[PDB]
């Protein structure tokens, strides 16, 4: 039997499939960061990063659904093992914020290509993703700001972890 | 500051981490099978396999939570690129059933090791997973039996896909 | 058409099929004991033993369901005619308690074999059955204890039968 | 102590006891037919025949209750091992319908004997059983008619099994 | 009058009776630790440890109930006078965590012996206890981790005690 | 840091700590009596005495709470092993009633000393305990009276145990 061709252009297909893989890679990075926190008495950050990891995978799934509905083959590549070597809470959140900036840039690039290609189905679809990623990037900026404001001296780590725990609980 | 040592034995830690990675690999395999179905006019099987993929990832997350609570570092490996080329619906479900048999065996091995090691915290924890995996294995056996009973001749693929669609919707 | 092979090992299949037949045999034994009581003015014990007979058959049915779901042929043998010759209420409950001990032993043997064979699907499945059989064995111990405490002298049988009637009614 | 004599005549006692044993035999036959269906990818028929088997045992229990209330000893015989080898769905339902015809005849015989003996307590008691058996006999006639109308060619078995599955679910 | 023999084996009887006494030793230890905290301005830890002591006694009672139902004599030994002198909050929780590890090991040993003896009534019964003990052991690990993360330096004791107070209140 | 001195006098501290240990001893005695009843077919008395044992420990805990709130160190001594051998139901309740009389005397002594010392905080606190102990003493007098009224002959033990069972259940 004959099935209809992919409804999206080759360039958009490539960008979206790359994004699915990016989100899967991201989810594993956050699981690794989460585990570091949990094994270093930082269960507030552990919980926050675990729930964030789960959310990034939810994004991957929503992108997959869009590919499926457009008859676009989902092309899953090898998901690289995440980094696991971390120096401390501040470094983890510094890395995480930089990572979120990279994710934001990647989404901006897809949306820009959708505009250039006149693919307004894809442009319109990605709007929830633009909005949610913006919220996540801001969130990581705010947490990093707070960790750096508190510091790590006299009970600093405890204060920071409890702050992050509060955020984790308020979001679930 | 000093954090407490992992609460599980070395062998159990390794088997559980390997299981997390098995479930992640499984989830990506099912996403790939799902995509094949969606791109070959089999949206019933597509939906079923997508939802199943998401469920295997849920299992991975529950395993991660247990590792976290026991102060056990989670070691995520590189998740292999799943098979993407398939012959048809029957082959996909034949492969899936064999895969579920492998997953069941892997869990049996962990539970057996927990008994031998006298790790009854882990034995007790794994019981939901034993039960859910058994249900999933039986489910794939049943779907494969039904696909083989219907066959591929005449409107066979349509009938089989609609049957699988019904299961997918009922499990939501 | 091809149907999938039994999902359980040959040894486990044999043990479970034997257990189905054991429960059917047990249900008929209890019906016989019940009838003896009803025809000797002991309607309290009659009701109790009838309802117990029905419960043992419910166990047989649940075991059958498990065999069915695993694609295991149910092999029903001849169900031997139950003993019908009884001396009195005490003897009936002495025999019944010994019988329940035998049933408990038989279940212990299946669970032990499941562990040895690493069949944790079956181990996990049998847990409701282990728990319920334990309750039933304890119940028969308690009733036998009470019958022996009361005795059969001045209104003893009436007192014992009314005691058992109370239990029967409280359980339904 | 003295217990009152059986309240029913010798002939009626024998026919009723024989009927209890007939229903027990019937229940085991249907369990065997059900198992054949479940192991040959016919889970619709499997479910239907399992539930029917359980219902025949319910009839046996109601007959036993009546014997008990009339101070009539229940005489349980050895329940024969049921047929376990079958040719297919059509043969199973052909055999089942013939079996239901036999059961209907057996009940007709008891009711007739009750009239001849002027045992109107028994005649009156049996009316629910006459009514329920008639419904069951008609049901098996209808299912057999449908299996024969569909046939075994093409997707015939699948269609027939799904039809029977629908009936099974609607009767729950 | 004759009462039925104990329903458990001599070895299991010994292990379970030892466990009852272990829980009653534990309960008294925690009451003593709790008192130390209350008399040294640590009412958060005082409350937590008092409530924990009460819970260990609840476990002892549940074990006693199981012994009673199996006609097993409860053999209460002398309960040793608990340690009453302590160095501080960190030492108390270090000692408590080590103690909970010992309790976990003791339960693992009973469960292992139940498996070896084929006593699946006892195995099944102990599962709530395995699960609850695991939660308690994890809890003490978590509290010790937090006490160590905070430290005893300027306001440290206050912060740690308030943290423990929050846990105590949330578990009520 | 400085913690405030105990708020009670040395004599009152001694009497209250002695009372905590008395109640713990009492609870273990009643657990032993309960077990005797349970292993000699007297589950009515078994349940009653088990629940009473638990209640005596509840008293111990309430006393401990009062010591804690007054910054008074709790001084737990060795709890000696309870008597495990008994002659029968009457003997157990005779011993129990005498024991309750002793407990009542001990409380009277503390209250008297509180009045003499002008410790009206303690006098006021103990009023629930005076009232509850009075009810318990009266209860054991009533049960002993009933056991003696019934006797040990001709179903006497059964009648007495059932009477006590009724009280146990009504107090739950
Ligand atoms: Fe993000
Ligand atoms: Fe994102
Ligand atoms: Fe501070
Ligand atoms: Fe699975
Ligand atoms: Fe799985
Ligand atoms: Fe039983
Ligand atoms: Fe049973
Ligand atoms: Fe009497
Ligand atoms: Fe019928
Ligand atoms: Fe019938
Ligand atoms: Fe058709
Ligand atoms: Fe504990
Ligand atoms: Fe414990
Ligand atoms: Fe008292
Ligand atoms: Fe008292």
């Amino acid at each position: 039997h004959h099935s209809q061709d992919p409804m999206l252009s080759k360039d958009i297909i490539k960008l979206l499939n790359e994004q699915v893989n990016k989100e899967m890679n991201s989810s594993n990075l956050y699981m690794s960061m989460s585990s570091w926190c949990y094994t270093h008495s930082l269960d507030g950050a552990g919980l926050f990063l675990f729930d964030h990891a789960a959310e990034e995978y939810e994004h991957a799934k929503k992108l997959i659904i869009f590919l499926n509905e457009n008859n676009v083959p989902v092309q899953l590549t090898s998901i690289s093992a995440p980094e696991h070597k971390f120096e401390g809470l501040t470094q983890i959140f510094q890395k995480a914020y930089e990572h979120e900036q990279h994710i934001s840039e990647s989404i901006n690039n897809i949306v820009d290509h959708a505009i250039k290609s006149k693919d307004h189905a894809t442009f319109n679809f990605l709007q929830w993703y633009v909005a949610e990623q913006h919220e996540e990037e801001v969130l990581f900026k705010d947490i990093l700001d707070k960790i750096e404001l508190i510091g790590n001296e006299n009970h600093g780590l405890y204060l920071a972890d409890q702050y992050v725990k509060g955020i984790a609980k308020s979001r679930k």
